[PDB]
Order: C-alpha cells, then sequence, then structure tokens
C-alpha cells in the first residue's frame, strides 16, 4: 500500500466511522460514507488518487454526535440506502442520491454505538447502545421485531456486535467485560420476523409487540479485562479487541466443541491467536476486514496504520499523527480508507 491522497473535513471534529458501499456492481462509482460531528458525507474514489465530495446530511439538531453508519439496499429497486445514529438514540435511513432522510427511528434509551445490517435481509437492521440493549429492527414495515437485554443480558454500555456469516447469530460486547452470543434461528425468533413481515398498521387497530429476549445462549468475560469495544465473526471463531493492545482469536467451549452444540450453561474458553500491536490503549478504537475477510486492519492512537494477511505491515506518512478511529476497505480490496480524531480522512492504494 501506498498513500495517494489526504483531506480534511471543513467541522473540525473527530470522524468515528467511516464505510465503503459493498453493493455497487464492477464499473459503477466507487464510494463510501464518513461520520463525525452531526455530519454524513459521501465521497468518490476516482484514478489517480482523487477524491471527489459528492453530497452531505447535516442533522438539525448542533448538539447530534453520529457514532456509525452501515450501507444496504432497497429489495425491490436494488438501490443503495444508508443508515446512520449517535448520541441521539435516533436511528436515520437516508436516501443516498439527494442525501435527505426518508424515515427515523425513536426507541432506545441512550445513545447507538453501533448499527449493522443482516447478511441475507437487507430490511434486517441491528442497533447497540448506551441504554444495555441491543434492538432488531424490520425497515420495510418499520417494526422494533426484539430487544435483547435484561436480566441477563449486558450489565453497562453496549458498543458492537456483528453477525455470523448467514445470520443464524449475533456476538455483542460492551462495558461490562463480557461477549454474549444471540441466536436469531431460535424457532420464537424466526416466527418473529416471519410476524414483522405481516404486520400494518393500517388493517388493524392494535400495536406490533416485540419479543424481549433476556437470556443470551453463551456468555464469556475471560477473554479481556476492560471494556471490549469491537466484535467480528471469523467463519465459526470471533476476533475481538479491547484498549489492551491485542486482537484475540477465540472460540466458545474446548477445541473440539461445535459453535452449534454450545449449550448457555458453557463455562469455557478456547484461545486461538493474538494479533499484537503498540499505543492502541485509549477507548473507542475500531479494527476492520476487507469483503473475503483475506486482511485484517487497525490504526493506533498516532496515525499508525497496522494490516496483516490473514491467509504485519505497518502505514505510516509525516502529515498523519491523529488517532485513526477507524478504517474501511474497497469491495475489491484495492484501496484502503482510515478517519482521524483531527478531521483527516487518508487514501491507501495497493
Ligand atoms: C475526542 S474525545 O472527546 O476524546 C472522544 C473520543 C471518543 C468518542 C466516542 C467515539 N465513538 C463512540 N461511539 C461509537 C464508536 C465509534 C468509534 C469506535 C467505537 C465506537 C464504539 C466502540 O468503538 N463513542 C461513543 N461515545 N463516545 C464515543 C467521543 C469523544
Amino acid at each position: 500500500f501506498k498513500c495517494v491522497n489526504s483531506l480534511k473535513e471543513d467541522h473540525n471534529q473527530p470522524l468515528f466511522g467511516v464505510q465503503f458501499n459493498w453493493h455497487s456492481k464492477e464499473g459503477d462509482p466507487l464510494v463510501f460514507a464518513t461520520v463525525g460531528s452531526n455530519r454524513v458525507t459521501l465521497y468518490e474514489c476516482h484514478s489517480q488518487g482523487e477524491i471527489r465530495l459528492l453530497q452531505s446530511y447535516v442533522d438539525a439538531d448542533a448538539d447530534e454526535n453520529f457514532y456509525t453508519c452501515a450501507w444496504t439496499y432497497d429489495s425491490n429497486t436494488s438501490h443503495p440506502l444508508l443508515a446512520v445514529a449517535g448520541s441521539r438514540g435516533i436511528i436515520r435511513i437516508i436516501n443516498p442520491i439527494t442525501m435527505q432522510c426518508i424515515k427515523h427511528y425513536v426507541g432506545h434509551g441512550n445513545a447507538i454505538n453501533e448499527l449493522k445490517f443482516h447478511p441475507r435481509d437487507p430490511n434486517l437492521l441491528l442497533s447497540v447502545s448506551k441504554d444495555h440493549a441491543l434492538r432488531l429492527w424490520n425497515i420495510q414495515t418499520d417494526t422494533l421485531v426484539a430487544i435483547f437485554g435484561g436480566v441477563e443480558g449486558h450489565r453497562d454500555e453496549v458498543l458492537s456486535a456483528d453477525y455470523d456469516l448467514l445470520g443464524e447469530k449475533i456476538m455483542s460486547c460492551g462495558m461490562d467485560h463480557s461477549l454474549k452470543l444471540w441466536r436469531i434461528n431460535s424457532k420464537r425468533m424466526m416466527n418473529a420476523i416471519k410476524e414483522s413481515y405481516d404486520y400494518n398498521p393500517n388493517k388493524t387497530n392494535r400495536p406490533f409487540i416485540s419479543q424481549k429476549i433476556h437470556f443470551p445462549d453463551f456468555s464469556t468475560r475471560d477473554i479481556h479485562r476492560n471494556y471490549v469495544d469491537c466484535v467480528r465473526w471469523l467463519g465459526d471463531l470471533i476476533l475481538s479487541k479491547s484498549c489492551e493492545n491485542a486482537i484475540v482469536c477465540w472460540k466458545p467451549g474446548k477445541m473440539e466443541d461445535d459453535i452449534d452444540k454450545i449449550k448457555p450453561s458453557e463455562s469455557n474458553v478456547t484461545i486461538l491467536g493474538r494479533f499484537d500491536y503498540s499505543q492502541c490503549d485509549i477507548w473507542y478504537m475500531r479494527f476492520s476486514m476487507d469483503f473475503w475477510q483475506k486482511m485484517l486492519a487497525l490504526g493506533n492512537q498516532v496515525g499508525k496504520l497496522y494490516v496483516w494477511d490473514l491467509e504485519c505491515t505497518t502505514l505510516t506518512h509525516h502529515k498523519c499523527g491523529a488517532a485513526i478511529r477507524q478504517t474501511s476497505f474497497s469491495r475489491d480490496s484495492s484501496i484502503l480508507i482510515a478517519v482521524c480524531d483531527d478531521a483527516s480522512i487518508w487514501r491507501w492504494d495497493r
């Protein structure tokens, strides 16, 4: 990788999130979104390192702080859509052509830390909050499918979550040092998703009733000893990090235990590997993987970018010295974008 371009957003506030749109066809524009302050901005990647500003969404509330964004598509037209959320605890669905808000969802009792779309169903949106819960929404029928939390749920702010390859289960993590598994291919959850598609408030005077999921299907606090701020699946294995200068590769149960045989009472975990690094000991730093899960990237608090081949390279620039909060690879893994605390954006080409 070589640094081919850099820019700074006029607001001068930290950029907390970045995502390339992985739903665009080959030959169509390569676009990424950034979130920081009360803004969402779209950019296009052109040849010879060129980055073109497309449009921006500026929230009516000057005190809103966006923390996360995620891309999906309309199941009938295949047109892209962008979801954004932050400190207000309000989810906004944005049309990327006009950069206008189509609709919004209220409900979480505090800030939203991460948004993720289901890998098979573009209408199923997962949100994780400071209110200690996860929520699953159906954005086609505007319904709240389920709330994951309660008696055996997280006992402090939830920081991250990820669906597995097929979207049969979710792993969540947060300030309580725990990683919790929630199966969504159960008879109860499959029926609830089916019912959310049948609901229409114009054909009944009764409200849609959400599932209250009080119990996870697995839980551990034995991987990290501080806030767990990023989790991703790697097949049936899990990659997770805290502020302790390592990404840990682990699995529930003993070495030969199959993930789908794991019982909620499972007391063991198996450590498989560790990715060690330096100067990344502050809260709120995300790692990412490329589409094919062959590359892993993480920025540090002094502007250095670490890249591992999953099948370590340190990327540095004399003008890049602020904390790198999140990174994103283009679908073909030829471009890597990094966003910083000083509102700067960095483009690395392979
Ligand atoms: C410049 S400062 O004032 O020191 C500062 C630093 C960080 C944050 C901050 C960042 N991001 C999140 N939330 C979502 C997010 C964004 C990125 C990575 C990440 C997560 C959750 C896990 O990892 N924040 C939620 N509440 N505060 C923050 C706020 C102020």
